[PDB]
């Protein structure tokens, strides 16, 4: 149906297709992170914002995820395609769910507006080759 | 975080229980619905509704665990334990998935209200013995 | 019964579980802290504060178990036994002990406000990468 | 440090002790009473009393102590050693911790004034030699 996920929050996935793969927490530290700051939001009944909405929706596909990763663990009598499917899981999926959860919660703390900026800001930094960039990135933080 | 993805519209997975799993259409039909229907809505770069982000983020968590399965039919060998990844992706979590499809096409559709009375509805239809339970179970309708 | 020692005063276990366990200092440090700058305080007969309150009853439950814990090294005689109950009360026991003077003691000294802000943005940072984070680790001062 | 845990409320280890050690109810029945008659006020995010305030920290202390029990009786092989730290467990802090209980309980169900008059009058009737005591001694009561 040709959806984009950000779209709706005013961001498009070539703007941060930029952002590498280092760039992201760990799925457990943005997971841990939501909780410890919006899981009175996240459980509420409330339609508390389109980002609480997605954020619900994304935690709940990871839970099927871990799920199914298990139920492969348990049932697959193949260990290199076992590991194989679990690794595809963890790695890739993983990948764009860090994406999602890092811009969820940056836009809930810091505003859609900062976060579309950083993204254009960092943008042009990674771009731009070594030889001419600062050595140090642009910083997105509450301090 | 226990979250619950029927709980910020009015649902909870105790209400859609009432609904038997061999209820739920099939995932094709209901995307064939939701295009028909909101293609040019879910597309579009608005919060047309809750409704439309948790039907999108669905959309998409579908299409990765389609290519999860596209991924795992040409790199895994072993014939039977590729058949049981697609097979458990397929049945089990295009359970939930149409769970969460109908619920929210029909909640866009006819309204929270009229799917909540045909959850309760069809709670006491399914509920009563056969002797006294009417063949014409409960269906949504907009006439 | 379901009780937090935190949220009356806005905090949770998951939020102080939100920092590592190595953050805190030791249960030494933290008395002397205490006593050197609210000894006159905590020995006061007025309710002072509701964190004067419960640091009082964290500080005699503290001593409590210090002398069980020499009540221990008395009576019991097998050392297997002995060193694994001194052992078990310090760690496990200081882990809550420590986290709990720590948030008293700052939030005395800096704020509510200013320590729960601490915690979520020290969290984020050591969950966050060091190339996209600040280099400095984050730090309470009254200077 | 020199901290009492009744000064802050207008009491002391010494008024206290006008009430005998056999005088105090069971462990089991001061938090029946609690889980009766504050379990909504104890599970509550506010700063109702400083009374409340010391009986979660005394509650969460007992829970503590009957979890190194319980650690205890699972990870030691030496019953002599198990036994004699249950037993000085229960005993011991088990009469502090209901001297506390009990305190706590009475001046939120009748009050400070009620109950320094009542240490009082008990001690006037138990320092009163047998042959010149009444059996009516003085009773808590709302009636
Ligand atoms: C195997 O299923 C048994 C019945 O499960 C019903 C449980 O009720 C809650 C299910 O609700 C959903 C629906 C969809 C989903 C997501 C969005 C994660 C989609 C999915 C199943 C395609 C991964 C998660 C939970
Ligand atoms: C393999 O990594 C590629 C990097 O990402 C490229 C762009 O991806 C777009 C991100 O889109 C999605 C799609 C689905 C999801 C959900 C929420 C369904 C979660 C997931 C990835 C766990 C299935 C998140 C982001
Ligand atoms: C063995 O009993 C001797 C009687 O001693 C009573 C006087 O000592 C002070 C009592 O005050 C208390 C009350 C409670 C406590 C805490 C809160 C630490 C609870 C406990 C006893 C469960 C550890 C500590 C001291
Ligand atoms: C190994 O410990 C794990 C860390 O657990 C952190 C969460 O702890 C939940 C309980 O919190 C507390 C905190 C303090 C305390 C007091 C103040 C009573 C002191 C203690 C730990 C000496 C009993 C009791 C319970």
């Amino acid at each position: 149906m040709d959806i984009d996920t950000y779209k709706e929050f005013g961001a498009t996935v070539e703007l941060l297709s930029f952002l590498p793969s280092d760039f992201f927490p760990s799925v457990r530290d943005l997971l841990d992170t939501a909780s410890a700051l919006y899981r009175e939001a996240l459980e509420s009944p409330e339609h508390c914002s389109p980002h609480h909405t997605a954020l619900r929706q994304a935690i709940l596909c990871w839970g099927e995820l871990m799920t199914l990763a298990t139920w492969v663990g348990v049932n697959l009598e193949d260990p290199a395609s076992r590991d194989l499917v679990v690794s595809y899981v963890n790695t890739n999926m993983g990948l764009k769910f860090r994406q999602l959860l890092w811009f969820h919660i940056s836009c809930l703390t810091f505003g859609r507006e900062t976060v579309i900026e950083y993204l254009v800001s960092f943008g042009v930094w990674i771009r731009t080759p070594p030889a001419y960039r600062p050595p140090n990135a642009p910083i997105l933080s509450t301090l």
